[PDB]
């Protein structure tokens, strides 16, 4: 079941902003947001989708491993980070669209579409450029579906090699200290509106596991930061985390 608690609204409009915050207590198969329609809304995944797209990577061999470096191409790119070489541990820390690019190619359409289709992954639809089509394409998804997807993650229950989905679990890990682990990907689309920052993934602790996908709009790069910093507020309000 789910409930909706319109109140937490203000941890957006109190930067001037508006967004869905979704949480899922998994001992408790129960959910919360601030705003069920928003929940259900499906958008651009952008780099959220750099997740399924490393999954199908590792499982099909166009990826080795997470030592497999990706050289850089030599072509300069105003992101700093993006013009080194990377594995697909700092390809997903950095965000490295050019690296997840050459993954779909050597993926292809064929292929891309039937594993979109096993995971169950938002609209399952890659029209558009076979290397580009998660950030202006015709592929959405929406946050509870997030939720669903990760939830498949974590039991290691989706359509592809046990070892695949450890690998990118792995290369999730955001943030790890004696209170919690943080597995997550943050996103930011931009070419379709409305411009939005995601950040999706799941909190672990001792005993239970809480996962979150929250959205919330994002007119210019300034407000990047917020993604984490507003959805970590809520899990602290809520006593997941201290
Ligand atoms: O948060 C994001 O989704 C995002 C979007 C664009 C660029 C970068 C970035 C900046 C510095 C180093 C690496 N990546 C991150």
């Amino acid at each position: 079941e789910w409930q909706e608690n319109k109140s937490w609204n203000a941890h957006f409009t109190e930067h001037k902003s508006q967004g869905v915050v979704v949480l899922w207590n998994e001992n408790k198969q129960q959910g919360f947001t601030n705003n069920l329609k928003r929940a259900n809304q499906a958008f651009l995944p952008a780099s959220t989708f750099k997740i399924p797209n490393s999954l199908i990577a590792l499982d099909l061999g166009v990826v080795k491993d997470e030592h497999q470096v990706f050289k850089w191409d030599g072509q300069t790119r105003d992101i700093a980070t993006w013009n080194r070489d990377h594995n697909l541990i700092t390809a997903m820390k950095y965000s490295v669209v050019p690296v997840y690019q050459e993954f779909a190619r050597q993926i292809g359409e064929a292929r891309m579409s039937k594993m979109l289709h096993a995971f169950d992954y938002g609209n399952e639809d890659i029209s558009g450029n076979v290397d580009s089509f998660w950030l202006d394409g015709g592929i959405r998804i929406s946050a509870t579906e997030q939720i669903s997807f990760l939830r498949k993650l974590y039991h290691n229950k989706l359509h592809v090699s046990e070892r695949s989905q450890r690998i990118v679990k792995q290369a999730m890990l955001t943030e790890a200290n004696g209170d919690y682990i943080i597995r997550a990907k943050t996103g930011y689309s931009t070419r379709i509106e409305p411009k939005i920052g995601w950040w999706v993934g799941w909190v672990e602790l001792d005993d239970n596991v809480w996962f979150f996908a929250m959205n919330m709009d994002m007119p210019t790069s300034d407000g990047l930061g917020l993604r984490q910093a507003i959805t970590k507020e809520v899990l602290k309000q809520e006593k997941i985390i201290p």
